[PDB]
């Protein structure tokens, strides 16, 4: 009983969102908004045909789609320069949305959405499991400052990982180690990379989007590793879908809180 | 200004504690308690000569050492069958202690120590950084139940890791993944072991005490790893020393709370 509009359906991420939402039984409206260049084009995805509209009378077009689909939630994976415009558009129409798009005037974004009093999930990281790992490290560092005093950190991050703004995420993880007492990045190219585990070489699969955080004790007798590898965009699509389902529950319940993030989603549980 | 008695100084762990405590400038009393077999023997360690006493009039001997060293804290790394006896001995004398010894009647242990109203740190895991990792996972699982619903877990654990009762620790970590929505151990022999990271073999250094927790998404596009390797007993010695320093601060401050664990130590910070 939920329908979504995927703004940015012509991109790799919009496509992945469509697939995931479809697997979860979410209805996909055959309509979208895009740039002037994309206006008029149809997007063939997952058996769906989506008609991309340009900016001519957007507000009115979005409204009519919203009147036909009162259960609508917009998913926004667009471009930095559309973030504020699109949030204002969603605001004027009153339609709830989930925005994974990075960049834009982020302060203006939060201002707009709070002012317009609509329901939204805003999260620059939609890989919910990565967010959960980050939140664990934030909590550990908050509870136990200095627990790793003296340990040395090496951090590795692949090219694909860097680009899909997880340097935001990597930076926040590093802050957690610092607060844990570490004094402290290798951007990596090869599909494998080596570290020293108790004086012994260890080869790590560093293809696709890869992050490795390696801690070593002063006397080199203790090694800790935290690693993740992500291929494609499934994790981000699945988390985006989780945010849609979360936001639908909040709308249905008429919750006082309006603007939400991936921590909020994670606390609700699996849906 | 702190002195310690190392009960179990003839073992590998007592020796490591002595080294660590000495590096931290903690004074080491030239006196200890041991079994009948060890009675009379001198233990040469770290330049120190420690005289091991058997059980003949223990209570009186320990008392005289305590009168000569009012700042004393006993470190207990003995054997399961001495845990309760020794705790009762420390209780009768009134001497504070830090016990890393595993096994014994653990319920009786807590009962005794609470009744005798002495200061103590009791912790079956003294590897403080491992405890911090466990506590992070406990918190993540507590905050975000179901965050990894559907992911599959493989857990590997080496022989040395299993024996130094970190199966307690591994079990508790696994509970955290279950609460995170996972449905769910390979005891490993070889110095290297393979896992599948996005359809690609990854060789892991699995010598000494090794733990690997590997999570995979249903579609196999997401891999997470948490690993630690420990060589020797330095980590446990260093954590034991941290508990001594923690307990000294509590005694000096005259704290109402009497019986403490490694979470308490971790929250205090680096000392």
């Amino acid at each position: 009983g939920i329908s979504i509009m995927v703004n940015g359906c012509s991109g790799k991420m919009g496509k992945a969102v469509i697939k995931a939402a479809d697997s979860a039984g979410v209805n996909i409206v055959p309509t979208s908004f895009g740039s002037v260049e994309e206006a008029g084009q149809t997007v063939e995805v997952c058996g769906k045909e989506i008609l991309v509209h340009g900016p001519t009378e957007r507000e009115k077009v979005l409204s009519s789609v919203f009147e036909k689909y009162p259960e609508l939630i917009v998913v926004d994976y667009t471009i930095p320069s559309a973030v504020n415009d699109n949030a204002e558009l969603y605001g004027k129409v009153g339609v709830p949305f989930v925005m994974g798009t990075t960049g834009g005037d982020r302060t203006r974004l939060y201002k707009t959405v709070e002012e317009s009093k609509i329901y939204a999930v805003i999260s620059p990281q939609m890989g919910k499991q990565v967010v959960a790992f980050l939140a664990a490290m934030e909590i550990m560092s908050e509870q136990f400052p200095g627990a790793f005093a003296g340990y040395s950190l090496e951090v590795m991050e692949s090219h694909q990982a860097s680009k899909l703004d997880a340097s935001g995420t990597a930076k926040a993880v590093i802050s957690c180690f610092q607060k844990l007492g570490v004094s402290y990045i290798q951007l990596i190219r090869d599909p494998k990379q080596q570290i020293e585990v108790v004086g012994v070489p260890e080869e790590h699969v560093s293809g696709h989007a890869f992050h490795l955080y390696h801690l070593t004790s002063p006397d080199k007798t203790v090694s800790f590793e935290f690693q993740h590898n992500v291929c494609g965009r499934s994790i981000y699509a699945e988390g985006t879908v989780d945010a849609v389902l979360f936001l639908a529950k909040k709308i249905r319940s008429k919750a006082e809180k309006r603007i939400y993030n991936m921590i909020d989603v994670l606390r609700e549980g699996n849906m």
